[PDB]
């Protein structure tokens, strides 16, 4: 997962004319220290797709306008459209992440 450092580098990658699927994080959450523990098996069955982070506390523009409300939040872009939104209350398993992913992909 490659960190995304600016909201101009943002626009850029979700503007993909193929899904991209972002982390939003913080390095002293528990939560998100917990997701990186399992995800790396998901990362790689939707190795097709872009993954990226987004720190939380750096990228505020980001987080606010895309309506991020929780961390670890994992947002799916297409085309500079938000096309699904895991929200962090619903992100706390690898069973939930999969879910998720295989809803937004099917």
């Amino acid at each position: 997962m490659q960190s995304i450092k600016s909201n101009e580098s943002f626009k850029s990658v979700i503007n993909s004319d193929t899904p991209v699927i972002v982390k939003f994080e913080a390095g002293w959450c528990p939560d998100c220290r917990a997701m990186d523990l399992w995800i790396d098996p998901i990362v790689e069955q939707y190795n097709d797709y872009q993954w990226y982070t987004v720190n939380r506390d750096e990228l505020e523009d980001v987080v606010v306008e895309n309506e991020v409300m929780g961390i670890p939040s994992l947002l799916v872009f297409k085309n500079g459209d938000k096309i699904a939104h895991l929200h962090s209350a619903n992100a706390k398993s690898p069973e939930q992440v999969e879910s998720f992913l295989a809803e937004t992909f099917k």
